[PDB]
């Protein structure tokens, strides 16, 4: 399928960028730009703005197109930049996309929307109308069944990444019998793994590249797992996913995205490490393992 | 609980009228308030689940809330469900239905992102802040908010300071059972309507529904039934409750409720928002017949 | 299948303290069900723990609680395992031992197909040699999903004269009996007795009639009589019994309640499960005297 | 336990028409497996459709095999039934034929609580007197949703000496590995083999390695040279014989790849299990072809 092939750029290693907020809870617009960068340094392909990672869910349209256009002012044509543009509604989500186009970003990206049962038409339909919208900006899939309780059978996701405009998959599911059945059906396809603690056994399943919220504080270790497996050195692979996984599992106890946050604060690049409401604070209990992680991980890269 | 015995009873869960070009038809949205206040309903609660909230702004929300206000204030008992997964958000529309004289407000367990037990409890502590004075249902509906509170933690939630009912959209009539035996001053609304009889006999003290824009009279007949021992007629006003369900499960619920509705010159244009879709034009016959029935009862 | 209707105990099993049937123990919890006022008795069904027993076992079982019962009681056979051959030996002994009824569960662990199920219920029936077949839909332990319309199928089946319908789902319990206005169909779940049959349930089979059988027949008695408070008043009264025996483990707390009543010589279940946890004693022994003075 | 690390088949039992067993055709299927160089039998499991099958039949193909086997491959007895004593004779059989470790899956149907299971399984260890225990884990069908804290307990109860996992998690799976760095971890869902290796497993126990059990031991060897590309084809080649034995039913439709391959007579499975939709035959008997000409 040509648009499969149109969407080769797309294939990568993206992290799944945080919004950072000030003491009041709104846009930290000065911490955005530094973690913009912060992950350009990290040798990531390009960046997933706007998305589960982004806190999107608890953002207003106006305030997800503002984030849009700071990330697209600080990284555009330096790394690829996908927005995730999805709301529950089509119409809103539209407008972002319509937004992403204006800003100059490189794809868009919808999570199969969610809360209300729809359809497989209506999902499909959803998807068309956001392409239309993205005005020749390809389209990510995005596929997430743990969240929205949707829950696409293959024929289905067959269908959904062979519409008309769709050039990449990312697959948030820990289901690699599936993640291989994609590869197979769709050889030229842009492959997300989702989840960050199965990202070497994804690839080897099939993926092609990731998209994950922990890349932005170890980025360089996803990376580092693509290259040791095109070389054939699965050592190095494991071991790196082990050491993600120790990372992981801390993050699991605090609080995923405030976790991140917090080790992000500890690096110098956030300010105020708050997820909104009704996310609450990080425990103080983890302080000293986040503050050690955030140590860690400069003394390893820098 | 037993201040906010007030909010006892049976309320349509009130659809929110689109136009073609998916804007809010007001104009409908009058008209459905009346046929409402005319059927007999004890009150309304705006811009729930049914009201199509989570494909609208907080301002579309909000210029509901206020109609609504403007056509039944005094008339019957408004709830004003202002639940997003921000509490801010929330917060927001909470203040806002404060000042459009709400008689309460409601909110759904903040959904899609997995929150813990903690976090939900201060989510509703706030939003009882900013709604200042005005009672708090709590709305619980696990099938799609993706939250599985446990008993204990249900309780918790309802005896909160400024709580004074739960919106119980569940098909557990247990656990039903066991929250009307903790809590004997609730305010306990069904939610599901298609067990409504069963759950008003497990413990529940009214409903809040979907299906109660088109027929809200027979769930008051039900509640009327049950209280003078008619089992009969209780058991064959559920079963015509269900035979419609069962219609309007075939046809999408939301939209085929607004396709009898526009049957009976109600609602000009019987859309839902997109990603929702139109009614199959194969049960317009089915959804007109059923008008007709209603109107004629 | 009408004679079938009406308030059914699920036999529990009593075992000695090697947890071998306990023989004396089964006939005087036979009698004492009996003497509760029941209708019949569902036996060798989840409560009886068939499927930690051998077909020899369940036979056996089978075989004394008709000596005990029949003609005074119906009585109804559970004959069902996960192999469809198991199924039908048990099926034909229910026969010798003059049942009135047979019944099996959806056969579990690995998924079949709809046909197959179906298959498997003809060949039982067909075991049972005019015994009436008993379906048995519990989901939440069967792991098997059945939509309405297969259910529809199931009941519908040549010799099918009845459902045990062990879910919560009351649009659906209200659904089958608008479909099959004249199938006997038992609640199974005894914490929404009242509900269910209001749902349109005739009656019920349940593992807590062991113990106050009288209370689910005054459910029945109350709603007939269209006094629903006394209804609500005794599921209330059920269900406060059903949250003590949710938290001691259901089937060895009846077994420690019918102990103190004089019925259990040993209230063990079969291992793996445990026994129950000594502080929950007395409890168990406060419920026990107060049913025996409630009558 | 480092002696049972490997690529471990999960033998089928074979019947015939009259639904009995198949003792030929069962010899030929372990002779079958010796030559495709497997490195061991994982017998009387899920697989070799235990659960259908009295203690008695389950005994006499743990005999046979052990007839057939012993001392040439490893050979571990899956005794596990919802029954600790039912699980105790089998595993006590299993020491008398001189098995080199025994297995029992998650206890199933009845919910029991964890520390039930714990009590199962030292049970079970010790009527199997010194012949290690592999805990079997299998959510899907066994309904049994254990923790990792609990999957730990378990894998460290004296007696123990692996774990087959039968499950597509493999975060959970890397965790098991990096807390265990000695402990033989297999995979239990063939079509994630070569991920379930990456993620931590050291071998594998399951189902299609019957007629393809080489093209596993391939992937562990492409990964142990690094060899990426001939591990994936691997895995792809065997994905496309999942996909089409998902289609036909897995244990019927390997039985009847088998049948093709002149090792069983007859490729039935016990009822309730329906016989493979004729119209799949054409694709059996092709992949039978294949796989032939292959090896």
């Amino acid at each position: 399928h040509h648009h499969h092939h149109h969407a080769t750029n797309l294939r990568g290693v993206m992290a799944a960028l945080l919004t950072p907020f000030d003491q009041q809870q709104a846009l930290d617009k000065a911490s955005l730009r530094r973690l913009v960068q912060f992950n350009i340094q990290q040798g990531i392909d390009g960046l997933y703005v706007g998305g589960s990672t982004g806190e999107a869910f608890v953002q207003s349209l106006s305030e997800r197109e503002q984030v849009l256009e700071i990330v697209a002012e600080e990284a555009k044509g330096k790394i690829k930049l996908i927005a995730h543009v999805g709301c529950v509604s089509t119409a809103e989500s539209q407008q972002l996309a319509a937004s992403a186009k204006r800003y100059g970003f490189d794809a868009v990206s919808a999570v199969t929307p969610f809360y209300y049962p729809f359809s497989f038409e209506e999902h499909c339909d959803h998807y068309r109308a956001i392409i239309d919208s993205a005005d020749g900006l390809p389209m990510v899939v995005y596929n997430i069944p743990a969240l929205s309780g949707v829950k696409l059978t293959l024929d289905q996701i067959n269908t959904l990444v062979t519409l008309p405009g769709v050039g990449a998959l990312k697959q948030t599911s820990g289901d690699l019998y599936q993640m291989e059945q994609i590869r197979r059906e769709h050889p030229d396809l842009v492959l997300y793994n989702g989840y960050d603690n199965i990202f070497a056994s994804g690839l080897l399943a099939g993926a092609d590249g990731g998209i994950g919220s922990t890349y932005n504080i170890m980025g360089w270790r996803y990376q580092g797992i693509v290259k040791a497996l095109k070389e054939g050195d699965i050592q190095t692979a494991q071991k790196l996913q082990t050491e993600c996984n120790k990372v992981i599992d801390l993050l699991i106890k605090t609080g995923v995205f405030r976790g991140l946050k917090t080790v992000l604060h500890y690096m110098d690049v956030v300010s105020v490490p708050l997820c909104r409401k009704p996310f609450g604070p990080v425990d103080e209990k983890y302080l000293p393992e986040l503050k050690a992680l955030a140590q860690q991980l400069m003394q390893e890269r820098g």
